[PDB]
């Protein structure tokens, strides 16, 4: 019953720690602590935040976003090339905080961000957290 967060990022100035970016059809850059996405239009870019080693299971995941477009989340096991989608997510001008459950049925070692319209619309992401617990159950570490 100890929930384990993981805290992938809270400000960024690169890539995560223990991570690489598997997406396509986007540019990062970094400003504000914020990881910024611009897809290329036609695209349907993404990023996929990809483990260097090891997975997670089942949790929530914790983090903020604003973005001019509509956002899809998933999640993907990289060995049973399995994508799950999590949630997809209404333009938003400012950041809101979103704590989701992954109810995939398997382990997971990258997180996905894409710009759904295929649009070219940015994405703005800070405070990424998983947790093996539930999203009701989640107590933020960040706001604490």
């Amino acid at each position: 019953v100890r929930a384990t967060y993981t805290v992938i990022f809270k400000n960024a100035s690169g890539l995560p720690n223990g991570y690489d970016n598997w997406g396509w059809g986007c540019t990062l850059s970094y400003y504000g602590g914020a990881m910024i996405i611009n897809p290329q239009e036609g695209k349907y870019g993404a990023v996929s935040l990809k483990r260097n080693s090891g997975s997670f299971r089942g949790g929530s995941l914790r983090f903020d976003m604003k973005n001019e477009g509509k956002v899809k989340i998933l999640v993907e096991n990289s060995e049973a090339d399995e994508k799950f989608e999590v949630e997809t997510i209404s333009p938003s001008d400012e950041y809101v905080t979103y704590i989701l459950d992954v109810d995939f049925d398997l382990p997971f070692d990258a997180i996905d961000f894409q710009d759904a319209p295929g649009n070219g619309d940015r994405i703005w992401i800070k405070n990424l957290v998983h947790s093996t617990g539930s999203a009701d159950d989640f107590v933020d570490p960040i706001n604490l």
